[PDB]
């Protein structure tokens, strides 16, 4: 079926304004409500292929993440696709040192929220939603010029009581 969003399953008239996804998300009331979200900060044009952020993750540089309850260097590393050793080295701790909740560690990349993560639109032309928002088709610029690619908004875009939420 769908991935995590499933918004296409209850949201109708799913059509974005270039990159601003707009769908009539069905609320628990059994009614439809016009919801709109910026996919321009979630979808990226990776070599002529629609991809969420960068596919899986990735980073570069030095950022600071806050350790949560029950997390270790190893968990942080796996979560932000960083090396637990590096995280440790940056904090002057060891990988198997085991960290504590409410701590701030230096990791090469953060998690993000919705600010400069996609930018597909910057190199996308004639962007249109198809199959009911479960698929998004556009001409993505790449090494070979322009290629028609698509992405499933229903993957992470879910309808939360008439509100388009990313998961």
């Amino acid at each position: 079926g769908n991935y995590a969003g499933n918004f296409s399953g209850s949201s109708r008239d799913i059509c974005l304004d270039g990159a601003r996804l707009r769908a009539e998300c069905r609320r628990g009331d059994g009614g439809y409500s016009t919801s709109v979200i910026d996919l321009n900060r979630y979808l990226s044009n990776d070599n002529g292929h629609f991809r969420w952020v960068s596919g899986g993750g990735g980073g570069g540089g030095t950022a600071t993440v806050t350790v949560q309850q029950g997390d270790t260097l190893r968990d942080i590393g796996r979560r932000f696709d960083c090396d637990f050793h590096e995280i440790a080295r940056r904090n002057n701790i060891q990988n198997e040192d085991l960290i504590y909740p409410g701590q701030v560690l230096q990791v090469p990349t953060k998690g993000g929220s919705g600010g400069g993560a996609g930018n597909f639109w910057d190199s996308a032309r004639d962007v249109r939603l198809v199959d009911g928002g479960k698929v998004l088709e556009a001409e993505l610029r790449y090494s070979g010029g322009w290629n028609r690619s698509r992405i499933y908004l229903d993957e992470h875009i879910g309808n939360r009581n008439g509100e388009l939420i990313h998961c």
